[PDB]
């Protein structure tokens, strides 16, 4: 049973890794390891954001049975709001959290004998809660708790496990943080003030490696929850340069959107995954340089669709690749730009190399499939196991009989089933829609000819699956 490192980026588009065609943004060791395995492409997050997709790849629930279904930022326990406060008052810190001795994939490779470690973002328990990392089968965390938090690379704090450890970063509101006064927007001195001291990224890399060189001679279950390329765009001078050069001048962002204000916010946004792509080359070397490369599995993917906001630019590096990443189509929403995230898994000798599945999968398939890897028996999931599809033996790989979302956000509400080619959608639900749109995935891949009418049969089959699919209050 081997080692096991699960990277997770956070809102990473589609389309935004070469092998999956991106064009502008240069992914060469995340391509180089695609080269290396299998690539899936029909695989889906738990949800469209951050916190209920990483529950249900948690706890190995789909977002019907989960705890967590949106982001709750428990805005009644005061001024979460205020990064002043947030810093003085960790009782204000962090996310709605996972309940007391929650089956987590952390928990379950703990009691398979691996040493498991966190390094990036949690998002699914406030500090003092009994939903921490440390609390739900991580023995070992470092970065963020709170996603608020990471709304900055340069905080003023992150966590070393139970502990702050606090930065020379200065406390900083990244909503609330506009131009100075009179200061050129074309000027990029204008934005020197958004770089401080200690970019978070480098020290949650430096703690990962510090894991990998610990536990080098032992089974480690290792998830990189990297916070990039969340927004704000904030990346080393290294890597912006290297994207003025090819792209040239642009547009400058100046918050409109929320999110720090950003001289060059495509040449940004390419930054921040080339300079993560960089980081996962030096642990392929690292690996390589233990002996451990040929006994480490590799899984590579995001949380959600790419976003809309912060001066992202989804539609300008097509980040829903097969998609449409416009607002309404990818982050927060069910449709297919939203819910599918790109997947690489390698296992050097054992996962045939350069080769391709459209097995249809999602995160609540993650614990039945490392349960399955690690040889244990698997606590009760909502998933199935597709390790059968990673090594080659599609004989044996079972089926989904369909797939449900919720999305229960205030202001919107969504729900979707996918079985087979059919695809439908519920949206608008808080206004008191009702009506579901219904897509040929086969003949409509970008969901753009709504087909309900001409197969009520399938929309009535669908809504009879979406009451059965799902879990506690209705909305
Ligand atoms: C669309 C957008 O900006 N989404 C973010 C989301 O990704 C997460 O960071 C949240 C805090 O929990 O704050 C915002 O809602
Ligand atoms: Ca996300």
């Amino acid at each position: 049973s081997p080692n096991v490192i699960y990277i997770l980026m956070d809102d990473l588009g589609y389309g935004d890794i070469g092998c999956f065609g991106q064009d502008k943004i240069e992914t060469p060791h995340i391509d180089r390891l695609c080269s290396e395995g299998i690539k899936l492409t029909q695989h889906y997050s738990g949800s469209p954001v951050s916190a209920p997709a990483r529950c249900v790849l948690m706890t190995g629930m789909h977002s019907g049975h989960a705890q967590i279904r949106f982001n709750n930022e428990l805005a009644e326990r005061g001024a979460v709001n205020n990064y002043d406060s947030v810093y003085v008052h960790k009782e204000l810190e962090g996310q709605f959290p996972l309940q007391a001795n929650t089956m987590t994939i952390g928990r379950m490779m703990q009691q398979a004998g691996y040493t498991t470690g966190c390094f990036g973002k949690w998002g699914l328990g406030y500090p003092g809660s009994e939903g921490t990392p440390n609390k739900q089968g991580f023995d070992r965390f470092y970065g963020y708790n709170c996603q608020r938090q990471s709304h900055t690379y340069y905080p003023p704090f992150l966590y070393n496990d139970e502990e702050r450890v606090y930065l020379s970063n200065k406390v900083t509101d990244p909503h609330r943080s506009p131009l100075d006064k009179g200061a050129d927007p074309n000027d990029p001195a204008s934005y020197a003030k958004y770089t401080q001291k200690e970019y978070a990224n480098d020290l949650i890399f430096d703690e990962l490696m510090g894991f990998v060189d610990a536990n080098k001679r032992k089974p480690f279950f290792l998830m990189w929850t990297t916070p990039l390329p969340h927004v704000s765009l904030q990346a080393p001078e290294r890597w912006v340069q290297h994207y003025v050069k090819k792209f040239g001048d642009e547009k400058p962002y100046t918050g409109q959107a929320g999110y720090l204000p950003c001289r060059y916010p495509h040449a940004t946004y390419a930054a921040m995954i080339s300079y993560f792509d960089e980081q996962i080359g030096q642990l392929i070397e690292k690996l390589k340089a233990e002996h451990l490369y040929e006994n480490t599995l590799i899984v590579f993917t995001s949380d959600n669709g790419p976003t809309f906001n912060g001066g992202s630019d989804s539609p300008w590096f097509n980040s829903g690749g097969l998609f449409n990443s416009a607002y309404g189509w990818g982050k927060c929403f069910l449709h297919e730009g939203g819910i599918r995230v790109p997947a690489i898994i390698t296992w050097p000798g054992k996962i045939k190399p350069g080769t391709q599945s459209d097995h249809i999968c999602a995160f609540q398939d993650v614990m039945p499939t490392l349960a399955e890897l690690a040889g244990i028996t698997c606590p009760p999931t909502d998933g199935i196991s597709f390790l059968p599809t990673l090594l080659g033996k599609k004989g044996k790989q079972k089926e989904h009989t369909y797939l449900y979302w919720e999305y229960p956000d205030p202001r919107i509400g969504n729900k979707a089933i996918r079985m087979g080619k059919w695809k439908g959608i519920i949206t608008d639900i808080r206004k008191g829609n009702t009506q579901m749109q219904l897509y040929n995935l086969e003949t409509d891949i970008r969901e753009e000819h709504d087909v309900a009418a001409q197969h009520p049969d399938i929309v009535k089959r669908f809504e009879r699956l979406m009451k059965e699919a799902r879990n506690g209050p209705d909305f």
